[PDB]
């Protein structure tokens, strides 16, 4: 298990999102369903290329996993993944000019909302989950678990838990007041008003 600190403006983003009075928490699955789409567009990009880039899975779509008894919600892609270094280092360099344009955006009247628009639309999810756990497995690489509470940090460790051949899974862990995103009807409402044209099927699974 491997600590690292987050870049300070990811740190301060971070306490902002917590922090600060918003009730129009829901824009955070939307932000995670894009991002979804964004891995299944790449790997779909690349195996008209190298076809064997499909080997770990033919299979391109987006799970919805609620689960009331942990308290969690699972959003599974079989998207393209991400290795070591995009979770260490070059995913964070890259969130710290978006990280920056948003807080200055926020400042000049900008709402929370629009957090997508400067490529930190990830950092949405601490609005409603108290812990947040990525499962990763890029076909280059071995599979990865990053982990965060805030607090400044974040861990990466090697997954020795079920292979997914390829993908990503973010596991949320709610705060005990968030358990209304865990309603099946609820997350129907929030796919159908925010992300009714992914070009990937989306399965709300039901418990
Ligand atoms: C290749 N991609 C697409 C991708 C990558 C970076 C970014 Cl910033 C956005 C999209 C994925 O595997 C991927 C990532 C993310 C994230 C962001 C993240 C969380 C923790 C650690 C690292 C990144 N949330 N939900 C995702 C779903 C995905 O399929």
């Amino acid at each position: 298990v491997e600590t690292f600190a987050f870049q300070a403006e990811i740190a301060q983003l971070m306490s902002l999102i917590i922090n600060t009075f918003y009730s129009n928490k829901e824009i955070f699955l939307r932000e995670l369903i894009s991002n979804s789409s964004d891995a299944l567009d790449k790997i779909r990009y690349e195996s008209l290329t190298d076809p064997s880039k499909l080997d770990s899975g033919k299979e391109l779509h987006i799970n919805l996993i609620p689960n009331k008894q942990d308290r969690t919600l699972t959003i599974v892609d079989t998207g393209i993944g991400m290795t070591k270094a995009d979770l260490i280092n070059n995913l964070g360099t890259i969130a710290k000019s978006g990280t920056k344009a948003f807080m200055e955006a926020l400042q000049a009247g900008a709402d929370i909302s629009m957090i997508g628009q400067f490529g930190v639309g990830f950092y949405s999810a601490y609005l409603v989950a108290e812990k947040v756990t990525v499962i990763t497995k890029h076909n280059d690489d071995e599979q990865y678990a990053w982990e965060s509470s805030a607090g400044g940090s974040f861990t990466v460790r090697t997954d020795t838990g079920e292979p997914m051949g390829r993908g990503t899974k973010v596991i949320l862990h709610l705060k005990e007041d968030q358990t209304e995103y865990l309603e099946e009807r609820r997350i129907k409402e929030i796919v159908k008003k925010h992300s009714q044209f992914i070009g990937y099927p989306i399965t709300l699974f039901v418990e």
